[PDB]
């Protein structure tokens, strides 16, 4: 059965809000979609790989006329693609070339916190640096890098800091997926921005309930085009927006196949003709353009807005056959004695709260034991009328969903997730086993809600290896 509906509650979508800004056509001729080159290692020594990542200011040609003053990693905007391999050890030098404190958060990476995790306790000062070391121990996945300085996160992402990060492993490699980067394999970082004389002005456009931008910005480009040379194409979608939801479908509702979620390959491929992504959610999809003619143009839309133009070249038709099962996901074993943690998202605008509280850097809100599976019950108490879908995210883990309001979970939610849209009046039940010690954040990933303080801290502890944390 092909999925032919968006898998969140229509009553709560972003376009119902009184302050909603619809997308409008960005000026300029259409450009090829920007595909960032992979970051080259500084040094490769067996299982040890060395990287340098620098947050820096630059100028990006986005709109006709004056370039836009932007922030990027190793460049003017966004960042390079960063490859991690499961089992390998990474030595990363994190450099801040900006005039303000920043932070380097690997969203979706299983890593120790709060320092290596790169949350608000891991500042990198202007013209200073921080070194981290970590071994990757999680399956192949589409994750990302972005700043996490409390409470400047929304503005720093707005200014352009985000990088697509790809974990690869032997199993994913064995599938022989489309993997020519920028030919038949594309990162699709979806963002939205407003410009004033071609310049960013976050303060001018700021909205407490989540800042929307007038123009669709895909991988830091406006009016993007993909030239389809090979008919089977991989699109790694990331909702990199401050608040906006993306309701993705081709203008003719051409079907596509989701093969992956936040934390990796799904157990089974899922066919669909549309998909909705809340903030920080990823969807790895395959599209077969074989049934189009070598002159046609196929437009990917969000709602009724033209987002990416696919121009069909001299393609040779090809069958797309995936294995069943697609990947094995080890079930987290749960019983009646599994501890249950209840966390409640409430309010909107300036009145957002997590369990009735605003974030405090020195306050640990919950304590859970390492390597012991936990049930979380995640609630959104917003009214179904006037309410809001809050994308709930946990650091330092991937989790599995049990149920949505005691009913079956969405057909693309049977794998690893680190971010879930919680509908108004919904309780989502999830199970998670934290494998890394440290302090980790959990919060709404609407970045203005996060910055207001819709965020809390969890200590993952070992009762036979205790740690004293010194939080400022
Ligand atoms: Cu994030
Ligand atoms: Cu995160
Ligand atoms: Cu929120
Ligand atoms: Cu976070």
């Amino acid at each position: 059965a092909m999925i032919t509906k968006y898998l969140y509650d229509e009553n709560a979508y972003d376009y119902h809000d009184g302050g909603y800004r619809p997308l409008k056509k960005a000026p300029g001729e259409e450009h090829p979609l920007n595909v960032p080159a992979f970051l080259k290692p500084d040094r490769i020594e067996g299982n040890e790989i060395y990287y340098t990542v620098t947050a820096q200011a630059g100028e990006t040609k986005i709109l006709p006329g004056k370039p836009t003053h932007t922030w990027g990693y190793n460049g003017s905007i966004l960042g390079p693609a960063i490859q991690f391999e499961t089992g390998k050890t990474y030595h990363v030098t994190l450099k801040n070339e900006l005039d303000e404190v920043t932070t380097f958060h690997w969203h979706g990476l299983n890593i120790v916190g709060p320092y290596e995790d790169g949350g608000p306790h891991a500042p990198v000062y202007p013209h200073g640096e921080r070194k981290i070391t970590f071994t990757v121990d999680q399956p192949a996945a589409n994750i990302w890098l972005h700043p996490h300085p409390c409470p400047e996160t929304a503005r720093q992402v707005w200014n352009g800091l985000a990088a697509p990060v790809i974990i690869t492993d032997g199993h994913e490699q064995s599938l022989k997926l489309p993997r020519r980067w920028g030919v038949n394999d594309f990162p699709v970082v979806l963002q939205d921005r407003s410009y004033h004389d071609n310049q960013l002005d976050y303060k001018a456009d700021y909205d407490v309930d989540g800042t929307l931008g007038d123009y669709a910005l895909v991988n830091g480009t406006v009016n993007p085009v993909v030239n389809v040379t090979k008919p089977i194409i991989r699109l790694r979608f990331l909702n990199g927006s401050n608040r906006r939801e993306w309701r993705l479908h081709f203008a003719d509702y051409h079907p596509f196949t989701q093969i992956g979620s936040d934390g990796g390959l799904l157990p089974e491929a899922v066919e669909m003709d549309r998909i909705m992504l809340t903030c920080a959610e990823r969807a790895d999809v395959l599209v077969n353009f074989s049934d189009y003619q070598p002159g046609q143009e196929v437009i990917l839309q969000t709602d009724d807005f033209n987002l990416i133009k696919f121009k069909i070249g001299d393609i040779k038709k090809e069958n797309m056959l995936l294995p069943s099962p697609l990947a094995e996901i080890p079930a987290l074993s749960v019983d009646e004695n599994t501890p249950v943690f209840k966390t409640v998202m409430s309010g909107m605008d300036d009145q957002v709260r997590l369990d009735g509280k605003l974030f405090d850097m020195q306050r640990i809100d919950t304590r859970q034991q390492v390597d012991q599976t936990q049930i979380w019950e995640v609630s959104n108490t917003n009214d179904m009328e006037g309410g809001m879908i809050h994308p709930f995210h946990i650091h330092g883990c991937q989790f599995q969903l049990i149920d949505r309001n005691g009913h079956a979970v969405n057909p693309n939610e049977h794998g690893w997730k680190d971010t879930i849209g919680v509908n108004p009046n919904e309780t989502v039940r999830i199970r998670v086993k934290f494998t890394k010690l440290g302090i980790f954040m959990y919060h709404c990933h609407i970045l203005e809600h996060e910055d207001t303080g819709m965020m809390a801290q969890i200590e993952i502890f070992d009762p036979d290896h205790p740690i004293e944390y010194h939080l400022m």
